[PDB]
């Protein structure tokens, strides 16, 4: 949302095999059409954004897995799609705040 911290929460996750229906329903997205959740840590992502302190757009080299949300049947029913790819995020403070794009950065 503003911070790598806010942003950690709704683009990362600790489980794999999160669920969508249920995370999605909570109060924090309020059953949201589509989300994109991320699964790695957060030590391994602080040293992927630990280059720049200043505002860019950083490409992840390897790639990394991938758990999202598709809005694929209203109103709560979501599936869940699990791939390994790159993503492209903006570095700031030494931190990524903000879901830019995958493989290609618009």
């Amino acid at each position: 949302m503003q911070n790598w911290e806010t942003f950690q929460k709704k683009h990362l996750t600790d489980t794999r095999d999160v669920k969508c229906d249920a995370e999605m329903k909570k109060a924090l997205f309020d059953c949201k059409q589509k989300n994109t959740f991320i699964y790695a840590r957060p030590g391994r992502v602080q040293a992927l954004c630990k280059n720049i302190i200043v505002s860019k757009n950083v490409l992840s080299t390897d790639e990394f897995y991938l758990s999202d949300c598709n809005r694929i049947k209203l109103p709560c029913h979501y599936k869940l799609k699990k791939s390994s790819n790159t993503i492209c995020i903006t570095c700031e403070n030494k931190l990524p705040v903000h879901f830019v794009a995958v493989e290609e950065c618009p």
